[PDB]
């Protein structure tokens, strides 16, 4: 599998025509299973998940989606609360390739898109995994903005390759993972006009008329499928305490937590994050 192979792009209509860039792979597989990144600079879902596409390639059929403003889909430089931006696209997106109800594995921001979506369409969302999700978190003990959130907003007022490597580091247990090559390919594409622009515009749709929809500690407990929420012990985004609400008020929920592990669970703890996935959507 290759960037170019999974490629897929579709139109959908959010406010008019949104185009929407996907990864697409396990065609023949039966259950059908959406990949949602992170909101990180540069982030999209071949950066997020390439490695994690192909494992789980073997069992579902995957549709890693590029969030609006991330990746290959479109940049606008305005629209609603991200989250629920987000999941109208993925509706779209549903809507025009007849899928039912599937589960969706969502990282961070990815997360609460997934949430928002289950929250939303509440027949169109299956099982749901969740790592280190935003949205449906509540910090209770860490102040917030967190010290990755900061360093994202830090980046996104002074995009420089030191900024962006500062973000980075606090997204890893292991530092030694923040290569300089990493660093270099991550800047390459978050310090772009689009991607500057798209940053923007997700950071402050939090805090517009409809931030409610942000909230959806308020709301899990209407959630009525299995949920796995899967947390880095060490993750300095959306930090462990951010779990607990959703824990207690999610019916079917499940927690995983890693020692050892910072907000990318699924690189830190790429063979357990793919296998606790896997069992769990049922393959
Ligand atoms: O994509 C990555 O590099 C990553 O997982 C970063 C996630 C941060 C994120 O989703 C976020 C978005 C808005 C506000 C705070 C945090």
């Amino acid at each position: 599998l290759t960037f170019e192979s999974t490629s897929r792009f579709a139109e959908v209509d959010v406010d008019g025509p949104l185009k929407l860039h996907y990864h697409e792979a396990g065609v023949g597989n039966d259950q059908t299973v959406v990949l949602l990144h992170g909101g990180g600079p540069g982030a999209a879902s071949w950066t997020n998940f390439s490695r994690n596409i192909a494992v789980l390639a073997r069992h579902f059929h995957v549709l890693a989606v590029d969030q609006p403003g991330y990746g290959h889909s479109d940049k606008r430089a305005e629209h609603g609360q991200f989250n629920r931006y987000a999941a109208m696209a993925l509706k779209g997106l549903f809507d025009q390739l007849g899928l039912g109800r599937v589960p969706l594995v969502g990282n961070a921001l990815g997360g609460g898109t997934a949430v928002r979506f289950a929250l939303d369409y509440p027949a169109r969302a299956g099982r749901l995994v969740l790592m280190g999700p935003g949205g449906l978190s509540i910090n209770l003990f860490a102040p917030d903005p967190t010290e990755g959130v900061k360093r994202l907003s830090k980046f996104s007022v002074a995009p420089t390759r030191e900024n962006l490597e500062a973000f980075l580091r606090v997204m890893v247990y292991d530092k030694n993972l923040i290569t300089p090559e990493l660093v270099d390919q991550r800047f390459a594409l978050a310090s772009t006009p689009e991607s500057l622009t798209a940053t923007r515009a997700m950071g402050k749709s939090f805090a517009g008329a409809d931030f409610e929809a942000g909230m959806m500690w308020r709301e899990v407990y209407r959630l009525r499928q299995p949920v796995l929420l899967i947390w880095g012990r060490e993750d300095r985004v959306n930090p462990l305490d951010g779990a607990l609400v959703a824990l207690k008020t999610i019916p079917r929920a499940q927690l995983h937590v890693f020692g050892q592990c910072g907000h990318w669970v699924q690189v830190e703890k790429f063979d357990e994050f793919n296998k606790l996935t896997i069992e769990f959507l049922g393959g």
